[PDB]
């Protein structure tokens, strides 16, 4: 049977939106997403528009910020999959992404469905970014690397903690760390799953709309939880 009244919310192809209000070393933008996801095969699929003209920061630095309850959580490994538990009702996301040599972005989200539609809505603040840097200068590549990062419970906070480090490429072959410190929270007060240590495994692909001549990125993404029990 289902480990939680969440679980069973995934169990085939739900509609996404994401909608992000943002603000840059002054700079205010917005961004509005729409796509699919489907936890039975870990998968996303997004396009995300800025709607204010050209994005102030790269595409690539706001991946993480534009969903983690959509991951595949093998059978043997269910009762660890906080993110669906805390569904419909559904989690705030915070964070603070400390870009090395650069600014900080700050963001709280909230993650959970509307109708029939999980709905990622996010604020973001960022300051004390250079203005020729990498972030506000754009030398940023357009591409994404894999990761793998290390879910712990936060038992007395009822949610779930993950700190990881993101790698964006640079145009001069250098790297651009990004390190994430995050901490997700159950908006309702019903039961969740508090997981054992694991990881979430992410392979992600940026792209572009033929068709789109608004400033613009199309994300396709792939998420699988690995557990750390060693039965061996």
């Amino acid at each position: 049977g289902p480990m939680s009244k969440g679980e069973e919310l995934f169990t085939g192809v739900v509609p996404i939106l994401v909608e992000l209000d943002g603000d840059v070393n002054g700079h205010k933008f917005s961004v509005s997403g729409e796509g699919e996801g489907d936890a039975t095969y870990g998968k996303l699929t997004l396009k995300f528009i800025c709607t204010t003209g050209k994005l102030p920061v790269p595409w690539p630095t706001l991946v993480t910020t534009f969903l983690q309850c959509f991951a595949r959580y093998p059978d043997h490994m269910k009762q660890h999959d906080f993110f669906k538990s805390a569904m419909p009702e559904g989690y705030v996301q915070e964070r603070t992404i400390f870009f090395k040599d650069d600014g900080n972005y700050k963001t709280r989200a909230e993650v959970k469905f509307e109708g029939d539609t999980l709905v990622n809505r996010i604020e973001l603040k960022g300051i004390d970014f250079k203005e020729d840097g990498n972030i506000l200068g754009h030398k940023l590549e357009y591409n994404y690397n894999s990761h793998n990062v290390y879910i712990m419970a936060d038992k007395q906070k009822n949610g779930i903690k993950v700190n990881f480090k993101i790698r964006h490429n640079i145009e001069d072959g250098s790297v651009q760390l990004a390190d994430h410190y995050q901490q997700n929270t159950p908006i309702g007060d019903g039961p969740v799953l508090l997981p054992d240590n694991h990881y979430l495994s992410t392979q992600s692909a940026l792209s572009k709309d033929p068709n789109e001549k608004r400033d613009h990125m199309v994300l396709l993404e792939f998420v699988t939880a690995a557990g750390i029990t060693h039965g061996m």
